[PDB]
């Protein structure tokens, strides 16, 4: 095995597919180098071109060893690299590196699987989709399928929906394509690298047992998890016809102001809605205390509801909005939190007692 | 007790009096016209001055200081913060934002005991960054020798001068500052050393040091810092310095660096020893770990002495290159079993001594 590339062609790569799980296994065949990693419940595969002299041939390498040589050489380096025994040298201007390597035998495979469901859509809409509801998945819940993320096909739809069972947060994006009605649950680090993976179109396949993303000359594979993931249509509020809406950043910044104040645990606060207005309270066991004013817009009836801020401010981070909406139906029951000028994601937040 | 003033006036001295219950708190006192907060640990404090411009009424509290700080940060800028004590609470009110504070009683605020200032100067605050910068990373952090968990500050003739060492690697940076001083030196703990240094901006106010017999105190502008000392017996970094090293080789410093840093990867994990061989004109430097992985650098130096070998941490030779971020650096060489002793190339300000290993 032989390839000389230039240190630019290998950095990417390196870094997408970034004892033997510790290593990349690197195969040189017909006109590439394939590049690939995994931890048994996903994989990344990068291709490069190899358009100077080659010889076939694969071995494994330490991953970040050899990425942080690469990236350690200086800008425009050319990267020289032959298997020698059980050694793979690296060679570059007058460094040289000589790594261990296991044999690519022993390189472990995801099971073969067969394509259900396809489709393709601008990464960006990609990136759009996660980062509206990446924050609101569970974190270790004895639910596992609430600590990824559900991907949806409704209609020519594609739907995020993350939860933990305390709030909830939606979105759906248009993509052109007539699509079966089915839904996979991601893994919270099939999530991860799904987002890193997006700088080109993504073409998405789904079986019944795994999800693969190509965008480019890398292929990303996992697993999916198994379970009964929630139905978002039976969590959004089915009337909440007080709307409050008010300035993103105003409220989000009074609702942080106030949480200073609140409960380090359980970080209740309380709001009191009335004509034009909006009273955010917050108190700790030290008896201090914080309140806010602020004018919105409501001409609905007066109410009070208490919420975990947390789950409030993380939903105002995600949204970047310039007016939020916030509709509610009562002090004890969730509130749907939205865009004021956009339905595509929603969120929905428990009250607290 | 009563003030007025505008949130950026706040913040600066808030994050420079920021790190018992009480310690916890900043003392706040409104006297003659000025706000003054204060912060401690028992074993340094930071007096901030503000200015009060608008109307004031005098006393004294304490109160809770993450708390008080991220109000204060989290209104908005430019934001007027009126601030009075009802009771046992202190009110902070900006135009529709109003909190509550708990107190506790500025007379339960601990003070450091009294002392008196032996030794004096003054310099530049750039000139004390220098110093400081220069050699803090090679303090030790929470070494059984306490002494050594600190910068040793001493004077001599016109300059001052930093030591810091961990038993290990050591560094010393010496500056003249235009003023005839005793012969004397004192260890300054290492936490009192950061909060020196984030006390300079290096900006256009005078730094005035004062040193007593068991204390420390800096002040620049609006801001006094005290600190304790170590009491205790520091080593003599002349008797660290190889004497008379008689090979000297000259390298890009960035080159050197990347170099280091290459090889590195497949250095012992632990004891990170790396070997170099010099000869005319040239380094080599190569690693090796216990898989037998092996690395080598060869680059262009200036050098004209006899060949020679040498081991060394490359963790510690790395943390000089990164400190002196230097165009050119000198390395001062004697033998394999001799310590190195490396500069800026282009100044004697500086010095790092790092050990040598046989690999
Ligand atoms: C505690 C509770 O009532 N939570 C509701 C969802 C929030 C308003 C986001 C809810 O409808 N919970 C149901 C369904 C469910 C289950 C798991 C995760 C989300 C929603 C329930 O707890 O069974
Ligand atoms: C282990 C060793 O010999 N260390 C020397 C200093 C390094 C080269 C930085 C050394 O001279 N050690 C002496 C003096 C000393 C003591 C504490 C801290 C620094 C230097 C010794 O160990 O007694
Ligand atoms: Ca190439
Ligand atoms: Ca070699
Ligand atoms: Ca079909
Ligand atoms: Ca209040
Ligand atoms: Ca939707
Ligand atoms: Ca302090
Ligand atoms: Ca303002
Ligand atoms: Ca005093
Ligand atoms: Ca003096
Ligand atoms: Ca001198
Ligand atoms: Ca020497
Ligand atoms: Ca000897
Ligand atoms: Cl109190």
């Amino acid at each position: 095995m032989k390839f000389t590339v230039e240190r630019e062609h290998l950095l990417k790569p390196l870094q997408q597919v970034s004892p033997i799980l510790g290593n990349l296994l690197l195969q040189v065949a017909d006109g590439t180098l394939s590049l690939t990693g995994t931890d048994l419940e996903m994989e990344m595969v990068a291709r490069v071109a190899l358009v100077q002299p080659h010889e076939p041939g694969a071995t494994t390498v330490p991953a970040r060893k050899f990425f942080d040589i690469c990236r350690g050489l200086p800008e425009g380096a050319e990267i020289a690299v032959q298997l020698e025994g059980e050694r793979m040298l690296v060679r570059s201007g007058r460094s040289r590196f000589s790594l261990s390597t296991l044999p690519a035998a022993d390189f472990p495979n995801l099971d073969d699987w067969q394509s259900e469901v396809e489709f393709t859509l601008p990464q960006a809409t990609m990136k759009r989709l996660i980062e509206a509801t990446q924050f609101s998945m569970a974190h270790q819940d004895v639910r596992y399928y609430l600590n990824g993320m559900l991907f949806e096909t409704e209609g020519e739809e594609l739907r995020t929906v993350a939860t933990d069972g305390h709030r909830l947060a939606v979105c759906s994006m248009p993509i052109g394509q007539s699509l079966p009605s089915h839904s996979v649950i991601v893994p919270r680090k099939g999530v991860i690298e799904l987002m890193r993976m997006l700088d080109n179109p993504l073409r998405v396949q789904i079986g019944s047992n795994n999800i693969r993303a190509h965008v480019g000359d890398f292929i990303f594979t996992s697993k999916l998890v198994d379970g009964r993931f929630p139905d978002y249509r039976r969590v959004l509020p089915k009337n909440p016809d007080k709307h409050l809406e008010a300035g993103c950043d105003l409220l989000k910044q009074a609702f942080a102001r106030a949480a200073i104040l609140s409960n380090e645990k359980f970080r209740g606060v309380r709001l009191y809605v009335s004509e034009n207005q909006l009273k955010i309270t917050a108190n700790n066991p030290e008896q201090e205390e914080a309140e806010e004013i602020l004018d919105v817009t409501y001409s609905g009836a007066e109410m009070e509801i208490g919420f975990n801020v947390s789950y409030v401010l993380d939903v105002l981070n995600a949204l970047k909005c310039e007016n939020v909406r916030m509709m509610l139906t009562d002090s004890v029951s969730s509130v749907q939190i939205e865009d004021a000028a956009s339905q595509s994601a929603a969120y929905v937040v428990m009250p607290m007692r």
